[PDB]
């Protein structure tokens, strides 16, 4: 339901270092991207489901951490219009 996302963002950032040769710049994306998840007020389960895109967008579609990020905003924003 809610409370802290520390631990799902913690886990993503580690999958991502692990999966990535630029996983640390991943893992940065994961910081910004679930501070503005907490920030829009995003339940645990939208969470889940955007950090798993996330890793699914650079791990499996190849997208830069620059490119997920504006993807990741992108979605964020169109989360909190519904």
């Amino acid at each position: 339901g809610g409370g802290s996302i520390k631990e799902i963002t913690e886990t993503t950032q580690l999958i991502v270092k692990h999966l990535a040769h630029n996983g640390e710049e991943y893992s940065e994306v994961v910081k910004e991207i679930s501070e503005e998840m907490e920030k829009k007020g995003l339940s645990k389960e939208q969470v889940i489901l955007l950090l798993i895109h996330f890793l699914l967008l650079s791990l499996v579609k190849g997208l830069s951490p620059e490119t997920t990020k504006l993807l990741m905003k992108e979605l964020i924003k169109e989360l909190e219009k519904i």
